[PDB]
């Protein structure tokens, strides 16, 4: 398929027109796997927006750009990023989304140590989003702290839908090597048939990010870390001695090699660890 044919197929999914003259105050706030994210402002309303800008020509797998629009188009939820509009702008896909002033969990975790109340609050929000998406047959495949954004008041929102898979009656499982190395489930790494369970493993690795500050094997190269995850018992918290038994139990139900024995999102929502959640306000001091 030529670039022009791909762009034409993608055009069927975006809103028509050129958005440029409707926006001002373009400021870059983040780089990404598929493109840049800029803060901007609408003229007619004055509303701040995040504008993700992605070049159709420079993608690992350009078909995944459809996911940058379709998932948020199809799926709305309290803990899922809201999309306003999308456009084709020259040779770029632009996706306009709610501005989340708290930024990404990654930049909190590298800077300040979350307590267990905060970890529980983050996990509960992410699990609500995942329980919902999983029930619609969406496998996120890129759960990690970078995918998690915070509102000003400490509301947690799932983002970064580019790697999503939408399963179906005819294709109920995927087999493709998709994810970010250190967070990928062993069954994805082994190119086994897999489904929504892979997100629960990745969430477990994110819990390790929140406790230790880094995923397991982070000092290894991505391929070496993947071989270790493929071949080893589940990875352990460096700071296992610092965490409550209940958090330990919660994590051990996520980092289970056997994908069928691994807890579902819905099951984790009923876990005693999440009785430790705080009000969204408990994350505001991180922002
Ligand atoms: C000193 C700078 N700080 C720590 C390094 C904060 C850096 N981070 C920031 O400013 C920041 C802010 C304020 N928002 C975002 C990202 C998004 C947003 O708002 N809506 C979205 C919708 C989708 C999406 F995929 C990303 C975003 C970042 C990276």
């Amino acid at each position: 398929v030529t670039h022009e044919q791909f762009k034409a197929a993608l055009r069927m999914v975006v809103d028509q027109g050129d958005p440029r003259l409707l926006l001002d105050s373009y400021v870059k706030i983040g780089e990404g796997s598929t493109g840049i994210v800029c803060l901007a402002r609408e003229k007619h309303s004055g509303r701040q927006v995040a504008v993700k800008m992605m070049d159709l020509r420079k993608q690992q797998r350009r078909e995944l750009l459809f996911n940058e629009v379709v998932i948020m188009r199809d799926y709305q939820h309290f803990n899922v990023v809201e999309m306003y509009k999308s456009y084709l702008v020259g040779e770029e896909l632009w996706v306009l989304m709610e501005f989340l002033q708290g930024g990404a969990l990654t930049d909190i975790v590298s800077q300040v140590r979350l307590n267990e109340e905060q970890i529980a609050t983050v996990c509960e929000a992410v699990l609500q989003a995942l329980a919902y998406l999983h029930a619609q047959g969406v496998i996120h495949r890129d759960i990690k702290s970078d995918s998690i954004l915070l509102t000003l008041d400490g509301r947690v929102k799932l983002s970064d839908f580019g790697f999503c898979a939408q399963i179906s009656k005819d294709v109920p499982k995927r087999k493709s090597l998709v994810g970010t190395p250190y967070w990928m489930a062993p069954e994805v790494i082994s190119r086994s048939l897999y489904a929504t369970e892979v997100d629960i493993w990745s969430l477990g690795i994110m819990v390790i990010e929140m406790v230790d500050g880094e995923p397991p094997y982070f000092s290894d190269s991505p391929v070496q870390a993947m071989k270790r995850l493929r071949d080893s018992p589940p990875p352990k918290l460096k700071n296992s001695h610092k965490v409550s038994p209940v958090l330990r139990d919660f994590l051990e139900r996520m980092l289970v090699r056997d994908p069928q024995e691994r807890a579902t999102a819905q099951e984790l929502l009923d876990h005693p660890f999440l009785l430790q959640t705080g009000l969204p306000e408990c994350l505001v001091p991180l922002i």
